[PDB]
């Protein structure tokens, strides 16, 4: 369905800021790829998997706002006599192409804390199936929410309101049970972590938390019936969350993991 942006008229100032903040995005993400290579080589055998698993959610992410870049730009026409970019008939913008990679974004990213946190073999497996169970119902539930957004906005002529709070509510239980199983995970390190490992641990925890928290507000926006002032908020809020969640939250995990690696006695992460 019609996400809220599609039922608007941008001067250029907003429909160039959004733009921006989508090649802009892509760009980062890219660049991102470079530090994750980098640092691979500088981490020990056994924590290496995370800075792979960055490398995979940076080029997830490229394509997730390289694809809402393309269908931004396909999606509106400028009028000229109207001083506006204005919605294609037939062409439908919405942020719900982004739950689609989310797929891989939010089991990858969640399992890549449990790899630094120590787990291997059959642990780390079973901590990966439960959070990419958890993560897919979370998306899946949420995309069927999102589908009804312009209702909640208010939009003329739609219906199915309530499925925002029901499957939005469904979405956050699947949300939580993620968030206990990586709360587990960071108060229960494998090996002999320092006890400045232990707290960066939980610190990575909580900037996952908070990071991702930032989602289902996006997602409520819609509440705040916006104009076109709202969406370029909205777009904002998006890019902070998707920068914060994937690519800072890659870089602070790939320091512990270096940590971890020095204090093993892994020699290329001590002289880094
Ligand atoms: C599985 C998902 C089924 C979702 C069906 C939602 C129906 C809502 C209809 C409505 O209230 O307009
Ligand atoms: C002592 C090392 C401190 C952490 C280094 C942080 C460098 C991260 C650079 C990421 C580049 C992404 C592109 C924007
Ligand atoms: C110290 C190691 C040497 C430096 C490595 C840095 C090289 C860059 C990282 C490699 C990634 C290149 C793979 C290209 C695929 C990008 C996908 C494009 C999506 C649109
Ligand atoms: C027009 C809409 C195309 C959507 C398909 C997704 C392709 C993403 C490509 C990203 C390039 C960088
Ligand atoms: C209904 C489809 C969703 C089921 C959960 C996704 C399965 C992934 C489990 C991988 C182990
Ligand atoms: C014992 C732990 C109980 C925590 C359960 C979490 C409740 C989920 C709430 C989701 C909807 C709001
Ligand atoms: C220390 C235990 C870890 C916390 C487990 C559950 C935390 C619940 C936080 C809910 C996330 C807020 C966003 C809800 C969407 C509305
Ligand atoms: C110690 C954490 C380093 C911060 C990472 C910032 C790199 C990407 C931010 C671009 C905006």
């Amino acid at each position: 369905m019609p996400s809220i942006e599609n039922f608007l008229a941008y001067d250029f100032w907003q429909y160039d800021v959004i733009r921006h903040l989508f090649a802009f995005s892509t760009a980062v993400f890219l660049a991102g790829l470079v530090y994750f290579a980098m640092t691979a080589r500088t981490t020990a055998p056994n924590y290496r998997l995370s800075a792979n698993i960055s490398a995979v959610v940076m080029v997830s992410a490229a394509l997730e706002l390289g694809q809402l870049w393309l269908l931004w730009n396909e999606s509106f026409q400028w009028a000229e006599l109207q001083g506006s970019f204005v919605p294609v008939a037939g062409e439908r913008f919405s942020n719900g192409y982004r739950y689609m990679n989310w797929l891989i974004d939010v089991p990858m990213l969640a399992t890549q804390l449990v790899v630094v946190c120590g787990f291997v073999g059959t642990e780390l497996r079973n901590r990966w199936a439960k959070l990419t169970i958890a993560g897919v119902l979370m998306i899946l539930t949420g995309y069927v929410g999102q589908y009804f957004e312009p209702a909640v906005a208010g939009v003329p002529g739609y219906e199915g309101a309530e499925q925002f709070w029901i499957w939005g509510i469904i979405s956050t239980a699947f949300f939580v049970w993620m968030l206990l199983i990586l709360a587990n995970a960071v108060r229960n390190p494998q090996g002999a972590p320092s006890d400045e490992v232990r707290s960066r641990l939980k610190f990575c925890f909580w900037f996952l938390l908070a990071t991702w928290s930032i989602y289902p507000f996006a997602y409520a926006m819609p509440l705040f019936a916006p104009t076109a002032d709202g969406v370029v908020v909205r777009q904002v809020i998006y890019t902070v969350a998707d920068v914060s969640s994937k690519l800072v939250f890659g870089v602070i995990l790939s320091q512990v993991a270096l940590r971890r690696s020095a204090e093993e006695g892994f020699e290329p992460a001590r002289v880094a």
